[PDB]
């Protein structure tokens, strides 16, 4: 005979930090996880998460990420745990072939962002163990950083346990049923109601909002990362290498300095394998792609960085057509808030949306502007059953 006022199925990187916006305002808050936050099955595990201001995709996400930044130094401050470390963030590409490149200037130029400005040798010279092309360019922002995403989540979860969250782990949500004025969910492990209902099942979004008479294309994309022995003298944090996303001929990669050692860490974003969350293969060099693409970008643009594979890990992206959030409440259902599709790029926000969730939930309504959201935009091709 437990109800409760709210009801978050899926407790990970967006779930997780609602739960703690709930609890934090003694909203009586049940999460379930289909395992254990944070865990190695979902899409917040890896270690390490990029943060940045100047969004290169899209100048509608600086508020957010923004507000993200102020977030995460408040978590920091009430939590043992680190949370988030200031590498700065470093983008550059080929000049005039890049729209990454010149959306990330465009947004820093409007919205009065703190970068710096270089290219060519410059690049090479301000960071040694950086060799790109003279006809490159890059854009710098010094106040963005690196955010330890299973810290957070753990973070999140162990402030807001204590403030009488309730979390429900090894649980499995496999059905819901929703009425005007209440929300239930089945499981293995027993059914529960609420007053409001918060989806945010990650890669699983693609394959449990039909049950909620929802039809929107989600792809999981299996997408892996590899730690490097590295010249600590060149990649090491402690010798200010920077975090990076930047964009080559063949795509767009990603990745973090050395952090005590732990070696520089690489990740191809362009590719991946399409996948099913439930049957997808966890382990790292299965696919020669796994090693052989880090390889070929270190070779070229990080030669220091280029030794024995230290760790691998195996991660999913859960992407819409357009490629931007779904952050709404349910058409059919004011008391049903839905946070999915994130595309690969949406851990840094997640202290955000945690805010954002909440107040969906609690009012229908949240002070952030999220219009580009919207889970009934046609540029997501979305429908009913
Ligand atoms: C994969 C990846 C993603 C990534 C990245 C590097 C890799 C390898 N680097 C990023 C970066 O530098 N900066 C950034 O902003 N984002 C980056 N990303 C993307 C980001 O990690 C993802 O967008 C984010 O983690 C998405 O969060 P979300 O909360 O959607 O996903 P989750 O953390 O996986 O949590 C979902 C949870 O729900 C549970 N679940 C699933 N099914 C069920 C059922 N049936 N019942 C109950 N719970 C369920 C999962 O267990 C999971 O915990
Ligand atoms: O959003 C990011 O910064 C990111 C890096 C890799 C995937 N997403
Ligand atoms: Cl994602």
């Amino acid at each position: 005979s437990t109800h409760f006022d709210v009801i978050v199925v899926g407790a990970g990187s967006m779930g997780m930090a609602a739960g703690y916006q709930l609890a934090k305002q003694g909203v009586k808050t049940l999460l379930v996880d289909a395992f254990d936050p944070p865990h190695t099955n979902g899409s917040h595990h890896g270690d390490t998460r990029i943060i940045r201001h100047a969004y290169g995709e899209g100048r509608e996400y600086v508020p957010l990420a923004l507000r993200s930044q102020e977030l995460w130094y408040e978590l920091e401050k009430e939590t043992h745990h680190k949370i988030f470390t200031k590498t700065g963030v470093l983008v550059f590409g080929p000049k005039g072939e890049s729209a990454f490149v010149a959306e990330t200037m465009e947004a820093a130029k409007e919205h009065s962002l703190t970068v710096d400005l270089l290219e060519g040798d410059e690049i090479n010279k301000r960071w040694p163990g950086i060799t790109v092309p003279e006809n490159y360019n890059a854009i710098f922002e010094p106040n963005s950083g690196v955010l330890f995403s299973e810290n957070c989540i753990r973070a999140y979860r162990e402030l807001a346990e204590a403030r009488g969250a309730k979390v429900l782990t090894h649980t499995r949500v496999e059905d819901f049923d929703i009425s005007p004025d209440s929300v239930k969910i089945e499981t293995a492990n027993g059914s529960y109601t609420a007053d409001k209902l918060i989806v945010s099942m990650g890669a699983w979004n693609s394959k449990l909002l039909s049950k909620l008479n929802l039809d929107i294309p989600l792809q999981p994309y299996r997408q892996v990362v590899g730690f490097f022995e590295s010249d600590e003298s060149k990649y090491s944090n402690d010798i200010d290498f920077p975090g990076f996303m930047v964009e080559v001929p063949n795509g767009i990669y990603y990745g973090f300095p050395s952090f005590g050692g732990c070696g520089l860490k690489l990740g191809y974003n362009t590719f991946g394998q399409k996948i099913d969350p439930d049957t997808i293969n966890r382990e790292f060099g299965v696919y020669p792609e796994d090693e052989s693409n880090l390889r070929a970008f270190l070779e070229e643009y990080m030669p220091g960085a280029n030794g024995e594979l230290k760790r691998g890990a195996v991660c999913m992206y859960t992407k819409t057509l357009d490629e931007h959030f779904i952050i709404d409440l349910h058409p059919e259902h004011s008391n049903v808030v839905i946070a999915a599709g994130f595309s690969g790029h949406g851990f840094k926000f997640s202290s955000g949306v945690g805010e954002v969730l909440s107040q969906l939930a609690l009012t229908g309504k949240t002070e952030h502007d999220i219009s580009i959201f919207s889970i009934n935009r046609p540029a997501l091709k979305e429908s009913l059953q």
